[PDB]
């Protein structure tokens, strides 16, 4: 499957492509404003994540730090990074179908629109000025806006027990962010693709 990775940002990200024990493609590459990443993702995929980082550095042998989103300093990332993160979330290849989602619960830094390229479903985005309106105590230093379970470490906030609801800081990610997961048990806002869809992720859509 194609994700074509587009930066509409009037900053640059270094975008990261992941399934947490191994890199997608290339794992990550800079994206200067305006710029576009062709990847390529193995069909059956599970657990695949897209997302941006913000405010790296990378020596020549690829390996530095990101303010948001870092996975253990490496500009090809074979893990996940670092809350906070808006994530673009993908099953492919799943008993005939792909599933799409972004999800908010490990933060968000940038804004993002996760669409298919073909036919035969809706995409999903999460556009809003989050990090503008992000409570203070979720103000992430570092950039961005943490979500409670990065914050504060409770059974609550990161579903532990598999018993969570909402909380007054999930419901401000829903509020701004309606199309995104904003705590583990959130109602799904996934939606079901045609196996071997094509997509496109693009950074600060609107």
């Amino acid at each position: 499957a194609t994700f074509e990775i587009v930066n509409r940002c009037s900053y640059t990200v270094w975008a990261a492509a992941s399934k947490g024990d191994a890199a997608l493609d290339a794992g990550g590459r800079q994206l200067n404003s305006g710029e576009s990443w062709t990847i390529n993702v193995e069909p059956g995929t599970n657990g695949g994540k897209i997302w941006a980082r913000t405010d790296c550095y990378f020596d020549d042998s690829g390996s530095g730090i990101c303010k948001t989103g870092d996975c253990g300093g490496l500009l090809r990332c074979k893990r996940f990074g670092r809350p906070p993160t808006t994530l673009a979330e993908f099953s492919l290849n799943q008993y005939g179908k792909d599933y799409i989602d972004i999800s908010n619960i490990k933060g968000f830094n940038v804004p993002m629109n996760f669409s298919p390229t073909t036919r035969g479903c809706r995409g999903v985005r999460c556009a809003a000025d989050i990090v503008g309106q992000c409570p203070a105590k979720l103000k992430a230093p570092g950039g961005g806006c943490n979500d409670a379970c990065t914050v504060f470490q409770t059974s609550e906030y990161c579903c532990t027990t598999g018993k969570c609801g909402p909380t007054e800081y999930s419901r401000f990610f829903k509020r701004l962010c309606p199309d995104a997961f904003s705590y583990v048990l959130d109602k799904p806002t996934t939606v079901t693709c045609p196996g071997s869809s094509n997509y496109r992720v693009t950074f600060c859509p609107t």
